């Protein structure tokens, strides 16, 4: 939560007025987040997105208990049922040797993150999806 994390949570901050369904918050700050970054390293540039989408998704003061559709009612921290990782296995997992275990690798490593976070993850990938 280091350097490139608060202000882009501000840019999170001047996107919302009223979007109050907030998992919609999570997937405005999508793409929006993906809209001004458009200008082993992989990992070590993922401060702005973990970190960043950590305050995506403790932004703002609401956001323990709050409303998401269908089953998550707690979007700050963990899944409860942990689905949203069955659906990133899902949808993670089919992308077209150790690469082709990570989408479960990372679900069990998100597993220990909350879920919303992984929900722009999906929709990220889901860009990689709808790319074509």
């Amino acid at each position: 939560l280091w350097f490139i994390s608060q202000p882009l949570f501000k840019l999170l901050k001047w996107i919302h007025s009223f979007v109050g369904n907030w998992g919609f918050s999570i997937i405005i700050i999508t793409f929006i987040v993906r809209g001004i970054m458009y200008p082993c390293f992989p990992l070590l540039i993922q401060m702005p997105i973990f970190l960043a989408l950590y305050y995506m998704l403790m932004g703002s003061v609401e956001l323990r208990q709050a409303p998401f559709a269908l089953w998550i009612h707690d979007l700050s921290a963990q899944d409860p049922y942990y689905i949203l990782p069955i659906l990133m296995g899902v949808t993670m997992f089919f992308i077209q040797k150790i690469m082709t275990f990570m989408p479960v690798i990372f679900t069990v490593f998100f597993l220990w993150f909350p879920s919303g976070l992984v929900l722009y993850y999906i929709v990220s990938n889901l860009v990689t999806i709808i790319q074509q």
